[PDB]
């Protein structure tokens, strides 16, 4: 797969439900719902080793990992954890999340190439799903 790119978000469901699991007050939400429809989104792949900034106007942020070795990073309400990504699938990769400190939601994410040349991510949080498409600019 090649994730390389600048995507464009093209579709956006159950973001503010999501926030809402994750315990987020709604005036919060109604900040990051508006500020996440309009994200951007660089990823550099160089084979299993990636580079991903998702940056709107009230937060960026910036990971770097490698397939099968344990990063830190924050879950999408902000909270520290340590990450392990794996693939799934030869176009799909799946993050398992755990908090540094406290408890709260199971946590996870996927990023997906789809066969239309797409990039799906999702974000979990116990049983709900937050579903984002987007194509390269
Ligand atoms: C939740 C949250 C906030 C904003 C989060 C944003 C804006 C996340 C955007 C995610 C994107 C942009 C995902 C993606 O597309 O990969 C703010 C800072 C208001 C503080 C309250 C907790």
């Amino acid at each position: 797969p090649n994730f390389s790119g600048n995507w464009k978000i093209i579709r956006s469901e159950n973001f503010e439900e999501l926030l809402k699991v994750l315990g987020v007050n709604v005036m919060l939400r109604k900040i990051a719902v508006a500020a996440a429809s309009k994200p951007a989104v660089e990823i550099k792949q160089e084979g299993d080793t990636f580079y991903i900034k998702t940056s709107t106007t009230v937060r960026t942020t910036e990971i770097n990992f490698k397939v099968g070795e344990e990063f830190e990073e924050q879950t999408v309400d902000g909270r520290p954890c340590k990450s392990l990504v794996k693939w799934e699938s030869e176009n799909k990769m799946v993050c398992e999340q755990k908090l540094l400190k406290g408890e709260g939601p199971k946590t996870s994410w996927t990023r997906e190439l789809t066969n239309d040349g797409e990039l799906i991510l999702t974000m979990t949080a116990d049983d709900v799903v937050c579903t984002r498409v987007y194509v390269r600019e």
